[PDB]
């Protein structure tokens, strides 16, 4: 039984020679800590969340540390995961002064009898399952707070993974820090199932990226699903999905799929989306559009 | 074109035979000020929005004021609306000391650049708005504190086809008894509480939250239409799949955009009106419908 794990980056692009390698040593890092779990028999949901909580630590992307700043420059995340098997999901939206919001998300799914959890409940929440509250600075980056000024002056005028395990199990899991300058309490895409991801056993997973108003007025995740459950590739599936965002409400984007079958792409209509996936002991990396590595992991 | 109001009450159990007529009153009340929009020239998501004002402020029904109490005994209320035109959308969830929760969703669509805002985003948005802050027993009732009370010791919307073919869906939610704080269910999350599009038709949802987000209930519904199935066949083939697959029950109403509309529950009951062609349909029980003539 051939395990398949596909990480995610924000659709990023352009950025400097050396930012660039930083960013691949992150999605290998993410890809690795997943097909690693699946290697060892690990579900497809350890999976997703393992390669996930990489990329929040990681502060080269828009997740735990290196989250996008909201209007008063602060880190307000959202996270999903969700199991292909029974459909069970966790999911939380505007949580601040945590390290994980995925795991808090898994917490969401596996200790409570809900599946979305919202700011000052989530953070209770948190602070009952003993998850340690951070000084919300510690999410912080430099390049955040520039980003943010830039962002402002302007107007003067989003990191994932999914997995198909050993044993016929589908997963995602989704984690952003949401879009520059958003308002207080903006809900973006991610911890909303359909949107942010979707898995099922009987069709796969997928994970998105991109404008996330426009992920949810689309419902992308779930949308991706219905064209395989149609009878297209994952590949067809993900540029029709990607390209109806785009035409009918001006939306640009990523996704990641996993079928059932293990048929698995990665595709963007935003200038870039870092990318890795990891099965039958080879890694695929890439960020440009027709521009892959493959790796041998032994 | 001939335009169609539908609206929509929480699943209930069994109830007292006054409480039937209130309830009653309430949706045939809603589904009167939709309806009265849609005959004016008034667009779907108007109609919508008033129809479910009207349930929010009724203290029959779960939204607004007759919301049901969290773990706390507070009031934390979700709501959602959609435009299917463009797509167009707003959301709220845990939001609380405010009267409707749906005409801060439509604001949070028109005036902001987002469709979904949260608890102390949503309240500071409100207040930045000029939306009245009223305190959180005005919203609270009797029957509310002895549901609760029973728990511990052991939901309303509308769709609408307009004069111009535009489609809209709003729903408007208490939540579910002895709930978490901060939960958030189906009602604020656009393809689960609802969904509205004019290439296809609008879906409002009601049951277990949970499990209407798990399998994406209103956008499924829509699936099936967009599959050739009827209005009918829709909503009994996503309901089904929901006890199923999830173990969970519901009801929903759709509006396709050729005017065909339906209300399906799977759970024990289910308030529901529509108004087309000057009549009102209305009815609580399976295959209870009374129609009467409009003006
Ligand atoms: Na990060
Ligand atoms: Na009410």
């Amino acid at each position: 039984g051939n395990p398949i794990v596909v990480v995610h980056g924000g659709g990023a692009g352009p950025i400097s020679k050396d930012r660039k390698e930083r960013v691949h040593q992150g999605m290998v890092r993410a890809a690795t800590v997943g097909y690693g779990i699946l290697r060892e028999g690990g579900s497809a949901v350890d999976a997703v969340e393992g390669a996930v909580v990489a990329l929040e630590d990681d502060p080269e992307f828009n997740a735990g540390c290196g989250s996008v700043l909201n209007t008063n420059g602060e880190v307000e995340m959202d996270a999903s995961i969700m199991d292909g098997k029974d459909l069970s999901a966790g999911a939380v939206s505007a949580v601040q002064c945590i390290a994980n919001p995925i795991k808090l998300a898994r917490l969401v799914m596996e200790k409570t009898p809900h599946c979305f959890l919202t700011d000052q409940g989530a953070a209770q929440f948190a602070a009952a399952m003993g998850v340690p509250e951070i000084p919300g600075e510690k999410l912080v980056t430099e390049r955040n707070k520039k980003r943010l000024e830039k962002e402002k002056h302007e107007k003067g005028a989003t990191v994932g993974a999914v997995a198909l395990d050993c044993k016929g199990n589908v997963a995602y899991a989704t984690s952003t820090g949401g879009i520059v300058n958003k308002m207080v309490g903006r809900v973006g895409d991610s911890p909303c199932l359909g949107a942010g991801g979707y898995a099922d056993n009987d069709i796969g997973a997928v994970s998105t990226t991109g404008h996330g108003e426009s992920i949810l007025k689309v419902n992308l995740a779930r949308l991706t699903l219905f064209h395989i459950e149609q009878g297209k590739t994952v590949e067809e599936a993900a540029d029709l999905s990607l390209g109806y965002m785009k035409s009918r409400v001006k939306g640009l984007g990523g996704l990641i799929v996993v079928s059932k079958t293990g048929d698995w792409v990665a595709k963007w209509t935003s200038t870039s989306m870092p990318w890795a996936a990891a099965k039958d002991g080879k890694l695929h990396f890439g960020i440009d559009p027709d521009d892959t590595t493959i790796t041998d992991l032994p």
